[PDB]
């Protein structure tokens, strides 16, 4: 099972402002949709609510410690272990964010899908630091910038850098 972080952050790792995206890049979200199609999406409650709805064609799994938390059209999981069991037969799952949610899955991550937005926004929550010497880029592509997607941004994908033995 490939454990993948899915993330869009600015030049200071901002991933949110007052629980919402400080940017509006529909093309970027079209990319998330295309990339995650047919795979589970894993996200925290706060993250999930910051959207209002669930993405069709995707297994939405909400992670909260709240044992009474339910939402229609979604699954709820209360620990890392419960998510892995639930996703036991899946080839790839996408950790869809919450800083804390990313942190929960750090010891397990195999793949990084990182959108980097070339701008500094006002933010209050951040993509956790990561030592990238352990990682190797396998794909990059400049996003579509135009009237609907004002900012300049790049899709990046990283896999684990294999170490060559001494
Ligand atoms: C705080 O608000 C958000 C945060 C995140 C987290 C996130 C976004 N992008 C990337 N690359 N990584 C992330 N972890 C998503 C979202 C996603 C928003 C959102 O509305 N969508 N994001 C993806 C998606 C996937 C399947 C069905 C529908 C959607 C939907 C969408 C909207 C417009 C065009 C195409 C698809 C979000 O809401 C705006
Ligand atoms: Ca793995
Ligand atoms: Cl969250």
């Amino acid at each position: 099972m490939i454990v993948s972080f899915m993330v869009a952050m600015d030049e200071n790792r901002v991933i949110g402002k007052d629980n919402n995206l400080p940017w509006r890049l529909p093309s970027e979200l079209q990319y998330v949709k295309k990339t995650t199609m047919g795979h589970p999406l894993i996200m925290g409650r706060k993250n999930y609510e910051a959207i209002g709805r669930p993405l069709p064609g995707r297994r939405n799994i909400i992670v909260t410690r709240n044992e009474g938390y339910h939402v229609e059209g979604c699954e709820v999981a209360h620990s890392v272990e419960e998510v892995f069991e639930l996703c036991k037969n899946e080839e790839e799952i996408f950790i869809f964010g919450g800083a804390q949610i990313y942190d929960l899955f750090l010891p397990y991550v195999d793949k990084l899908y990182i959108t980097k937005i070339h701008h500094a926004f006002e933010g209050d929550t951040f993509f956790p630091e990561m030592d990238m010497t352990n990682w190797k880029e396998v794909f990059v592509e400049k996003g579509l910038t135009d009237e609907k997607n004002p900012y300049t941004y790049y899709y990046h994908v990283y896999e684990k850098q294999q170490l060559v033995p001494r």
